[PDB]
């Protein structure tokens, strides 16, 4: 009776990224993934754009223990990662630091941040940098397709920036 990682209606850009138009906590609630990515910065403070979201969707239980791994270990790398727990949307929460671009962060490190996505078979996951960190959303999505090798399920809410995305990668 196994539903998990239950993924319906992506678009197949290569053998293993997958995109769609959706609200990634929606898809999270829908899909039951193994692995949700949230677009962290290094003190995990989920304010706003997907982390404040996802944080939203555990009823703040994700900034208690974010706080708590914090506490604990300190600051995350720009380009590294944390798992965590998934709460109710994930079994797992893959905490991952793109670079902001906005700050002069160097845009190399959002390869070393898609590299954490080669340690899990399956992730649902964001684009990184993208938002409030600046990075080029199109910049972003190659990183991704030419950096990660494990099946990766790309949510991104806005329309017309789905369809800006799948029209650039397409054209090749």
């Amino acid at each position: 009776g196994h539903m998990v990682n239950s993924f319906s209606g992506y678009l197949k850009l290569t053998d293993n990224v997958y995109i769609k138009n959706a609200d990634i906590v929606e898809e999270a609630k829908k899909v039951k993934p193994t692995v949700v990515v949230n677009a962290a910065n290094v003190y995990l403070k989920h304010g706003g754009g997907v982390a404040g979201a996802l944080n939203k969707a555990t009823n703040n239980a994700m900034q208690v223990e974010s706080d708590d791994y914090i506490a604990t270990n300190g600051p995350l790398k720009v380009g590294g990662s944390c798992v965590l727990s998934g709460h109710n949307l994930a079994k797992h929460c893959l905490h991952v630091v793109g670079p902001n671009v906005n700050k002069g962060e160097d845009i190399q490190l959002l390869k070393s941040a898609y590299e954490n996505f080669n340690q899990h078979e399956v992730l649902l996951a964001p684009l990184l940098s993208a938002g409030i960190f600046g990075a080029d959303p199109i910049h972003s999505l190659r990183v991704c397709v030419d950096t990660v090798r494990t099946n990766v399920y790309l949510a991104v809410f806005d329309k017309n920036l789905y369809d800006k995305l799948v029209s650039s990668f397409l054209e090749m």
